[PDB]
This record gives C-alpha cells, sequence and structure tokens, in this order.
C-alpha cells in the first residue's frame, strides 16, 4: 500500500528552527500525552534514521508542511523549496505566511509562488498579530488562492490560536462560504468541534479534513471513521503530524482502523494525489 | 405500525416550484452524500408513485411541510391547505412564514388561520432578509404563538442559513427560554450540534426533536437514539425530509433502530398525533 | 475502596434552605429524568440515613458545595462551616459567593477564609446578576485565588445560567488561559460541551473534570471514560451531587465502568484527597 503523509515536517535545514525541533521537551510531552513514544529520528534530530521509519511504515511520500509563527517558530519557504528539490521523489512543499497586513500576505504569498510551491499553509492563530482564518485581512488572500487554483491548508484544530474560539468551527465555514471553489485543508481536522466540521465537510465540497494527531484516542475518532466510510471517504487525508506522532507507531495504527479498503487508498494516497496534482491552475 | 412521517413534502402544486424538485442536482447530491438512492417519486416528480412508495414504507400520513424562502423556493400556503383538503386522510398542512418585519409576520400568520392550518414553519436563515430563530423582530410572532396554541416548527439544524452560526444551539435555547409553553419542533433535530440539543431538550420540555434526514449514518445518532429511549420518548418525530430520502429505505432503516416498542410507537406516530391534535388553542 | 463524594450537600442547617432541598419536586423530576429513583435520605432529609447510605455505599467523605445563588436558593457559609465542625471525619467544607461589587466579593471571601475554609465555588450564572466566569468583573478574585494557593470550583456545565451560551467552553478556556496556575474544577464537567472540554482539560494542566449527575445515559459519557483511561486519569473528581442523585444507586452503576484500575482509585479518591490537600498555599 502506498501512504502519502499529509503532515510531515522533516528534521531538516530551517525545519530545525520552528519549536517542534528548538522544544523537544515540550514536543515530547506532548506525544507521551496523545499516547505515542517519541520518534528516535524525532529525537536524534536524524533525517537518515527519519527515512528508515519512513520506508518501514510504507509512507512514500511527505508534505513538508512550511511554519511561519512567532508562537511557534519558523522555517523559510525557501528552506521548504530546498528540502522537497532535495528529494523530489519523497517530499511535497507547502510554504507558509506569517502577516500583519493584507500586502505582506500578498507578497510572500508571490514568494512561495517564485519559489515554484502551489500550496500555502496559514496558521493566524499563532502569528505576531494573531487573528481568526476568516479575518477581513485574509480575505484578499483567499481571493487571489481561489481565483489562481492554489489551495490552502489552515489549522483550525487542537491548539490553532490563544483560546478555544480559534477553533469554533464559524470560522472556517465563513471562509468556504465566501471562497466556495477555495480548496482548504484543515490541519487538526477541525478538532475538537469534530459533529460540527462533519457538518462543514458535508455542506462545503471543497474542505478536506485531516485530524492527523487528534484522530488518536480522542473525542470524535468514531465521528471521522464513520464520515471517512461514508461522504467524506474522497476528502480525508492522512496525516501523522511527526514529530509530533512517530512514523511507524501512528501508521500502523491507522492500517488497523475500520475504514473499508476503497476509502482506506483514497485516504492514505488517493486524495493527496489528486490534490497535489491539481495544485496551480 | 402506524407511521406519521413529519417531513414529507410531495410533489404536487407548488412543492414543485421549491428548489428541493426545480434542483434535482442539488438534492441528489445530498441524498448520495447521506448514502441514499433518490427515490423513484422525487427523481419522476411523480404524486402516484409517491403514494405507492408510502404504502410500501408503512407511511399513513405526511406532515406537508411548507416553505417559503428566497434561496430556497415558495410553496404558497393557498397551496399546501389545498394538498391537504386533497387527501384529508394522508395529508396535514402546515403553513410557512416568509417576512422582513413583524407585521409581515402576522399578516401571513393570519393568512395561515384563515385557511384553516394550525401550525406554521419558521426557516429565518433562508429568507430574503436572514434572521436567527432568536431575532427580535420575530419575538412578536413567538408571543402570539404561545398565546394561541399554536405549534412551530423551525429549521435550526443542517444548512439553516448561511453558515454555521445559523445553528448554534444559543438561538433556539434562547426561543424556548422566553417562551415556555411554546411547543417547539427543531426540523434537521439542530443537528450538528448534537451533544448540545440533547441537553436544550431536556431542559426545555417544550422542545421536540426531528432528525429527520440528519439521523442517518452521522455525529449524533447514538446521541438521539439514547435521548429516544430515555427522557426523549415523548418528544421525537419520525421523518424522512422527502424528497431529500427515499420513503422506503429511510423507514425500513428507522424501523430496525435499537429503540424499544412504547418509545418507538411515541416517535413514528403518537407524538406527531398529540401535536396535530393540540395545534390551535 | 475509599470514596470521596465531591459534590455531596447533607440535609443539614442552611443546605435546608436551597432549591435542592426546598423544592424537593422539582429535585425529583430531575432525578427520575436522568434515569434514578431518589435517595430515601434526601426524601426524608435525614443526615441519619444519609451516613448509612454514605457508608455501604463506601463514600467515606463528601465535599459539601456552599452555594449562594437568587435563581437557585442560598446556605451562608458559616452553615457550611459549621456541618464540617460538626463532622471532621466525613465532611470537607467549601464555601461560596455572590456578589454584584467586588468589594463584596472579596468581603465574603475574607469570610470564608477566616471560617477555615479553603475551596471557593462560583456559579456566577445563577447570581441575581447573572454572569460568565470569564466576567472582568470575576478577574480580580481569580488573580487573588491564584497568589494563595486557592481552588476554585465552578458550574460551567448543566443549567449554569440563564441559557446554553452560560456552558459555551471559550468561558472557562479563557479563565484557564489567563490564570494558568489556577486549580479550577469544572463542577458537572462542562457537559454538553464534551468533545470541546476533553481538549480544554488536554490544553489546560490545572482543569480538572467533575461530570457528577451527567456522566450517567448522556452525551459525551464514553468521552469521559476514555478521557479517565489515559491523560485525564490525574484531573477527574468523582461525584453525585447528591441529592441530585442517589448515593447507593450512582455509586454502584459508577463502580462497574470500565476506568482502568489505578485510574479508578485516583478518580474515586486519591484526585480529591490530593486537592484538599494542596488547597491554600
Ligand atoms: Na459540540
Amino acid at each position: 500500500l502506498k501512504i502519502i503523509d499529509f503532515r510531515l515536517r522533516p528534521p531538516a535545514m530551517g525545519f530545525l528552527n520552528a519549536r517542534i525541533y528548538t522544544r523537544p521537551d515540550i514536543r515530547n510531552r506532548f506525544t507521551r500525552q496523545l499516547g505515542f513514544e517519541p520518534a528516535p529520528s524525532a529525537e536524534e534530530k536524524s533525517l537518515e534514521l527519519m527515512f528508515e521509519e519512513m520506508a518501514a511504515a510504507g509512507i512514500e511520500q511527505g508534505v513538508c508542511v512550511g511554519r511561519n509563527s512567532s508562537v511557534l517558530g519558523s522555517v523559510s519557504n525557501a528552506d521548504v523549496a530546498a528540502v522537497a528539490k532535495a528529494y523530489p521523489d519523497k517530499f511535497h512543499p507547502v510554504g507558509s505566511i506569517e502577516a500583519a497586513t493584507r500586502k505582506e500576505a500578498m507578497a510572500q504569498m508571490q514568494e512561495i509562488l517564485d519559489l515554484g510551491i502551489r500550496i500555502v499553509n496559514l496558521e493566524p492563530g499563532v502569528w505576531a498579530t494573531p487573528m481568526h482564518v476568516d479575518d477581513r485581512r485574509l480575505y484578499p488572500l483567499y481571493a487571489f488562492c481561489e481565483d489562481n487554483g492554489i489551495p490552502v491548508i489552515m489549522m483550525t484544530g487542537g491548539n490553532a490560536g490563544p483560546d478555544i474560539t480559534y477553533t469554533n468551527p464559524e470560522h472556517i465555514d465563513r471562509v468556504l462560504g465566501d471562497f466556495p471553489d477555495l480548496t482548504v485543508v484543515s490541519s487538526h481536522g477541525n478538532w475538537p468541534w469534530v459533529q460540527e466540521i462533519i457538518h462543514v465537510a458535508f455542506r462545503r465540497p471543497n474542505l478536506y479534513l485531516s485530524p492527523d494527531m487528534y484522530l488518536y484516542n480522542l473525542p470524535g475518532h468514531a465521528d471521522f471513521i464513520q464520515a471517512a466510510n461514508s461522504f467524506l471517504a474522497d476528502r480525508m487525508l492522512f496525516g501523522t503530524a511527526y514529530p509530533m506522532c512517530p512514523l511507524k507507531e501512528y501508521t500502523e495504527w491507522f492500517l488497523t482502523l475500520p475504514i473499508k479498503p476503497d476509502a482506506m487508498e483514497k485516504i492514505l494516497h488517493g486524495n493527496a494525489e489528486r490534490l497535489l496534482a491539481q495544485a496551480g491552475r
């Protein structure tokens, strides 16, 4: 079985400057609170060990999700492009933006497009100026992304902002309503508001869900899996959130889940493949 | 066993001018997403075939829920009365209002009463002037309805408005709080906010839930069925949302759910009968 | 197995003036709707029968949560401290505040501390002027409590206020964010917003959950138990909400729950012992 991990941040270049690597202590406590042991590759910050674990898990490719955050640390978009070009068979680059203004957002989007990157990651709740995903100042960017076929990853689950209002499903739903042709991926799957996000997915055909780490032994698990076996088969994206979860143990667990095999193939690989090929029109 | 469908919109007269029939592409998309195949009678727009499917499903009566909506299309209240008087042993009429002002809401309620209809349907999130169910402008109407024993159906689940805020349980909860003797039916059962709406129903004894289409293989399913076997036995209403769901397959699926027979009788007909007899006091 | 009941209001001087005892009719209607029969000790208002019922269920100690409320009645803090001193082996006193002005709140907090009580209960949604738990006017009190190691019980589940907004998880989450060293216990466990509150508890290590009566055959049950068997073993507190639930039947049922033995020990008594010993640093 082929697997594309929709959230894999390798221990390479600028990724090591993000808090996921600069604060191994915080990360490891989070990993253990979830129910996993830290991945040896993550703890040793070894790309070599990561590649072994990746192959042993059955993961053929990883989506290298960029990050630019005052709160959570930063990897340069140039470094994300550099990691992907170094291993072009193994990695897909996703650029990120941290902006106070709409002009800063477009300058950075253009920087991303100049690197050949065609997907962007927005985590505005952990920016220097924290904002909701439906903040007015982000609307010109969504307009650009919608017009140019750029899919948008947005962190609308987990600790997406200062408090739980930053995950209320009203924020992602407004964006989807206002930009009906914009391809959106919700990283952390808008957890914990899971009954609600399944409705949003039901209503808004261009939303993909990626609960990633929060799929594991938490509220909403059964809701995600039920939807996976129905309409969400084409719109769920497998992801480990590595280094937050181990590649091996998360994937092995995932493959045992009662998701019907045709939906399993879509969720593990098929959907990501379609989205990644679609990116940039 | 007697079955009263609390949400059946027949392919007859002005019902055929509503988006549920004028846009079968939108309807069939939701139907297939739910996991059903479109009903032959819906696709054919045949009242004859609907009567066949209705009889085969074991459904003796349907509640013809009128609709007046800029977004979703409209059926005159006179058309609704006409359908019911044409088949008085098959159909119960429910009037609908679309208003910008409280006086327009009154004038339409009076028009409904003049037709001998004694239950009203409000879907204010899909009006030309969209509003929440707890909008100040609707309060005079709720006052009149409470004082005159008129049950109100209100769409507070599913795609009730422009975005998910139109299903936030705060809106229905305030209405129930401010009008504690007003009989209220939440059509689509305030889905997706199911953990929340069970609390609301627990607290507000005048609230009836009708999850209808959204009971099918979606989040909250087990919460609704748990409540149905306990305190909500007297306050849940069977409904298909036909033409959104086929009569046969929905009803056959409903009939095998784990609901004790005395709650099952109430939910299939007993609760609807009491409400229909109550209506107009 | 030793048990500490984190919500047990005895039929003793003062507590008898609250609506839990002055309206046995409303109370018994709730108890039966939940699915229990009223405790004989509650019905007969006998401290004598209560101790028998406690000992039979294995409840060694009860937390006599004081109440000061316009909506739900009041019991003076002196009366709470006097129940505890009459039975020092059986009862832990918890003070309560109802205040309009913060100088009223601070005089009441001082009174509590003078009475030897080291835990305060806040139910601001049921005060004469209802307010949310994150109301700016409560921040001085939280700051005092945080600096002086006073744990705060706050009712943020159930009928915590006039409507469901008074249990929206944004309110408790803000308090927890702005007072990260404050020990907070959510009485009624912030039910019905269970998927959400498990995230809040996951994020906010100072939060303890006591779902009490709402654990029983209601939405969120499986979420609470799953949390109890994972990260929340150290932060869940057994309680019956007596007289709302019978000591005998609630406790017997709770003991049959699939909670791993070391978590069962912590939740039944260990967590409370720790909290009660910590109280007042
Ligand atoms: Na919820």
